[PDB]
């Protein structure tokens, strides 16, 4: 990748020991946290971050971080996306607030219902939705619709996609092209043969013998790979897509958790595509945990002949889907604020214009030191690869990731008031990030490299 | 089942056009929703309370709520237990408030975890704990780490259990005693006879005959369940169970979702259970969508040894689990505040006897009318059941369950100022619960089944 690796491992040694001088009340607190969480934090991935322990913040606030040690961070992780458009948005928090003291959860819907459902259905263009407690759940749950409406087994997926934990999911392949599971994802007593067909991102004569099968309820995908690397989709790729996926009667899901950084409508508005289904996480609840989905009128109409609109005195049934705290008066007040207050236009052209900045500003020093890599950005979202050249799928892309290199980076950054997200070579803008801000990183980053070249 | 379905029917009919007369704003709403929800409300379980729509509600206070058509309700229904301790809190909704105006989901920890890490170990026995977004992933999460850590592929459910939308665990028994998939629950393309074994609660011989197979990882189960109606365990059943598993080297799943009515600590920690795991669902985070899961450290050992503590510049994984804001600020604050504030030995005192209240106005109504149903009561939870004597098993509770008259029930209350949840025939009291709330509750119920006797 350009790097010697012994130098990266010298200076990462370095950064380590740099971490537990600057951090020793968060390593403290790791300690004490150890005793309780099975993995020393409330999630297991919260262990992955670089430096002997995850920070514990003090406060957050747009896009700064102060944690327990005294240290301040610009934050270009954003809660791993969870927080896209900064932390505690005023309007967002005072609606959270205002809700809580007037009923949480109650199993019905009050006002905001109303404006958030024709909001989502003019925003998105998809007439019918539905909200559950995490964008895995809208997956799920529109699979199971997409089984039920087609009397079909197999979902397809692309090559090191990520979607949540969709266990039919959970498939790369190997070295002779076999369709195996996910390095590191047992299988959990599936047979990934009988539930999933494994295709390569930017291959439409693959995704035509997977469908050609059928077998396919439906075909998941981002549309614009985001979580192994960014994989973006090659010209004549969505509308093959849709054209195979209509000729073959198959379901179209086009999950956005991600790809809604790249405007106020989703890559599918404004790029014109066509899902079936549409899928949207968390970030628009403002720290609930959340998500939406929608479908077509056409969808609409198949789901209601199999699953009719509920009679009175009918034996009450969940039918697989649901959560009893899905579609909560919390969650659909947070989204009111944050779709009417948050997601305009003005805040993606403040979030456009430091994400370039950003990106050119990365591109400009991988330039300069003749790295064999390059950046990418979707909308608000920068990332970068150890590759010369954007990846064609994303079989390709995780051949240019490597978690010293990455860990080196995040730990430098981390260790001089930057963060970034652990699980990626990301940076994404938000409404309160300033110019001081991405050239911080832009600085920071060039120090890095220089000192590992 | 002791009343005339006519009769029933008839009963049901004026009061479908009561609701009607009562409730026009909600039902104009409905309308409105029905454009853009696929069920009309944001989740599709909310189609199914009694009447032509579900109310819209405009505030909820304690036991309070009131509707946008200004009726003022007593409720028992308590978002379906997601609120069992009282609607906005205000410990917990002061608690909400403040983290939303610090950072929601950082991906990281905060003082919070510290303490409510440390508070889950000492209120519930088991050493090591996770956050989920739902008790559903939480069941989920644990059953893919017993797989992994046993290399056993199957989960032993009881029949007529509920657990989430946990599809391993949708069968049931049909009348030739196979093992099917639940009644209205798609299979998914899960083939359940690779995935579970089904037995009877109350049945150690049946229990005994399925892990002899040597493929079960795991048993889940509530400790009394509570989603068929009432099934309490047999005297020795909780020994039985706990010997076997042990026996087998079986995980014993203990999910609390619904028992912690039953005190501070649970069923388990009333009657000295020695789960393996234990699951408590959203109770907890006031209106966050939120659970956790302990276990043990005989359990964090083995699981330790197969999904190892993250080392440093390792592959980033999230190995099938976990979920972006699983674990978040928001969810620790509010479950710091109700573990400090809410659930207390008192705050359960009173609710123990406002419910011991409720249990001996219905039994004395039952036993008044001369009804073939009985009540049965678990700390703060009260619920009847159509048959005369308590079921032996779930298999034998399904049977005592009738959509019409439960609804005609439900919907007479309903226009008389008491919410119930539409999904089962219990009350739940809350601290805010007072005895005059619980004399509506006895009267109307008395003169409903009156009016069809
Ligand atoms: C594209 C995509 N879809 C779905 C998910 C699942 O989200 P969650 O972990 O909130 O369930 C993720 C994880 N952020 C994602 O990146
Ligand atoms: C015993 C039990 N376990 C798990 C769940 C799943 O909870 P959720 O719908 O919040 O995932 C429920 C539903 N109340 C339950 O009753």
């Amino acid at each position: 990748f350009g790097l010697d690796l012994a130098r990266v491992e010298t200076l990462f040694k370095r950064e380590l020991r740099r971490f537990d001088e600057l951090h020793p009340r968060s390593a403290q607190a790791y300690r004490e946290n150890r005793r309780h969480w099975l993995y020393g934090a409330p999630l297991h991935w919260m262990q992955q971050w670089p430096g002997n322990c995850p920070l514990l913040v003090k406060e957050a606030q747009g896009a700064r971080v102060t944690d327990i040690d005294g240290q301040q961070y610009v934050d270009f992780a954003l809660g791993d996306s969870g927080a896209m458009f900064g932390h505690a948005q005023p309007a967002v928090a005072d609606a959270i607030a205002r809700q809580a003291r007037r009923g949480s959860t109650l199993m019905l819907p009050t006002e905001d219902s109303l404006w958030v459902g024709a909001e989502l259905a003019r925003r998105f263009g998809l007439p019918y939705w539905q909200v559950t407690t995490s964008a895995t759940d809208a997956n799920r749950f529109v699979l199971r619709l997409c089984r039920m409406l087609s009397g079909r087994d197999k979902v397809v997926v692309f090559n090191c996609n990520y979607h949540g934990s969709v266990d039919e999911s959970q498939v790369e392949f190997d070295a002779a092209g076999r369709m195996v599971p996910r390095a590191g994802v047992h299988p959990n007593g599936v047979r990934h043969a009988t539930t999933t067909r494994l295709v390569e991102f930017n291959d439409l004569d693959a995704l035509e013998a997977a469908l050609a099968h059928g077998d396919v309820a439906a075909v998941l995908t981002e549309p614009f790979m985001t979580n192994v690397g960014m994989v973006p989709p090659a010209e004549g790729f969505h509308a093959g897509l849709r054209e195979l996926t209509r000729r073959h009667d198959v379901a179209l899901i086009i999950d956005e958790t991600h790809t809604i950084s790249c405007g106020p409508a989703g890559y599918s508005g404004a790029h014109g595509l066509e899902p079936d289904f549409f899928v949207l996480g968390a970030c628009i609840a403002g720290g609930i945990p959340s998500a939406v989905w929608g479908c077509s009128q056409a969808q609409a109409e198949r789901i209601w002949a199999v699953l009719p609109h509920f009679r009175p005195g009918q034996a009450i049934n969940h039918f697989g889907f649901g959560g009893t705290l899905a579609g909560n008066a919390l969650q659909l007040a947070a989204m009111r604020a944050t779709f009417a207050e948050v997601m305009t236009e003005d805040a993606y052209r403040h979030m456009f214009q430091l994400a370039a900045q950003l990106e050119a500003g990365v591109r400009a020093t991988l330039e300069e030191l003749r790295l064999p890599w390059h950046v990418t950005r979707i909308g608000a979202r920068v990332e970068y690869l150890f590759m010369t050249h954007a990846p064609r799928n994303g079989g390709e892309a995780h051949h240019a990731r490597n978690g010293l290199i990455e860990a080196c980076l995040h730990l430098y950054l981390l260790n001089r008031g930057v963060l970034l997200t652990p699980f990626h070579n990301m940076a994404l803008t938000c409404p309160a990030t300033r110019a001081e801000d991405v050239e911080l990183h832009d600085r920071l980053l060039r120090d890095c490299l220089g000192e590992l070249l």
